[PDB]
């Protein structure tokens, strides 16, 4: 929801406390979290074959991917939203 | 539209070329641009009396305000999105 | 003192060690720390009704507020100084 | 050379003066500049099918691409190095 | 004054308009601007031989130096405050 | 190696896990890590008397210094690469 979407655009320390709040915020709707993990791969390595390059949607996937890596690590990491681009915004 | 909303979240050089592309993107719908200028003052000086503090909505107002200041200046300025806050995202 | 004032302008990981060093640096003078907490709310939600908007003073309040939130949390957070603004520096 | 490689890692205002200094620095060796433009597309959209993801090499391509866009625009833009990633540095 | 001191801590586009406002703000007191240029050299290359390493004072010198380079160039540049350091703040 | 060199250019949370991966990456070659610690002092305080100011080499020293401070502290810190400078890249 809002919490996750707005958090995906921030730079923050991803730790147990933060992982809990953001991961919970995307438990519902159900398929929500898995869709963002499916799109991370496209948005990161196969951006060329994408007829939708929403920056917010990209950020949500970058955060989802980060929560996932943390769920298999427990090691705190600095989360950073994906690089913005004014030339990318003017081109759709 | 998307261009403006996505641009409001970037850090870029606001010059004539950029002012034209972003200002045009918010000519329609009509009241769009004026609403963002009305909300800028609330989001900046009267945040306390607001039962809606969407970060994206805040960014759109910060950019609208920037385009306005540029329309009465012609002097290029570095645009920067408003400060993010993970504690603000977890608090509604 | 200097340590706190200079720290309020940095981006750092606020943890127990750092909380101890900065909170100690503002134990004296006595009313120092409480004044910065009183001003945080003005600088954040009631900026309009303020005939003094010193950026350094704003940063000191943002840090004081951060130390306070940490004293009731123990959870490490990334501290970030408040958004700067060249248009704010030229306007008094 | 050094100037371009080191500049590709900085955040600066790309204008005529800067375009001249950096573009000149990559006139020699000859194929240098064209190779960086060929690699930009891979790094940006086809990163998945790439058995070499040097961050410095990525930055050089991002800057080359920026000089190119400027050569067909004359409009000053803020240049920003590509997003860094500690998780990308530990994975080769 | 305040304008210059507060500006020295911001990231902004240094152009004719901005150069005029900030350079004027340090015309008085008289020796003000020249002292900051004398200290830039120490703060940048001879930091070791300094019994005073105030970050704000360092920023003021970095900005003074920037205004000077601009006075002999007319070419707009992105100004950036000097790197902050929490380990530098805790050590005086 | 690549891991350390590329990491020295990133902004990340330096913790036990990260300290282990980066410190290991510079165990070999042998004198590697000690040379970067010797150069840190020059780059930070005696930059003036230095006929080699490679930014990457500077970053490697800033990271080496950070790993060292962490080896005698165990307290997680946010690592930040040294301030970049386009005016420094055009001057060798
Ligand atoms: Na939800
Ligand atoms: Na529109
Ligand atoms: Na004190
Ligand atoms: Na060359
Ligand atoms: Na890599
Ligand atoms: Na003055
Ligand atoms: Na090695
Ligand atoms: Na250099």
């Amino acid at each position: 929801g809002s919490t996750f979407e707005e958090a995906a655009l921030c730079t923050f320390l991803l730790n147990k406390e933060m992982y809990l709040k953001l991961r919970s915020d995307v438990l519902l709707p159900l398929t929500q979290y898995n869709r963002y993990l499916a799109l991370y791969n496209k948005y990161k390595y196969f951006s060329g074959a994408m007829d939708t390059t929403s920056y917010r949607e990209a950020a949500c996937c970058h955060l989802a991917k980060a929560l996932n890596d943390f769920s298999n690590s427990g090691s705190d990491v600095l989360y950073q939203p994906p690089q913005t681009s004014i030339t990318s915004a003017v081109l759709q």
